């Protein structure tokens, strides 16, 4: 599991994209239920700026 890191702008276009919908806007930008994310590569594949990357 990763984070939506600071590369993220609040663009929205990954929330619904996660097969397990393990995403929402959280701290400031998008966020991941990292518990519940499995390292599937989707989201990371979709994000215009590849922000699904870790804390
Ligand atoms: S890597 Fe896959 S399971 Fe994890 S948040 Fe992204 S889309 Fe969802
Ligand atoms: S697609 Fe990328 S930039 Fe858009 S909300 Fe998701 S992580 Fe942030």
């Amino acid at each position: 599991a990763y984070k939506i890191a600071d590369s993220c702008v609040s663009c929205g276009a990954c929330a619904s994209e996660c097969p397990v919908n393990a995403i929402s806007q959280g701290d400031s930008i998008f966020v991941i239920d990292a518990d519940t994310c499995i390292d599937c590569g989707n989201c990371a594949n979709v994000c215009p700026v590849g922000a699904p990357v870790q804390e």
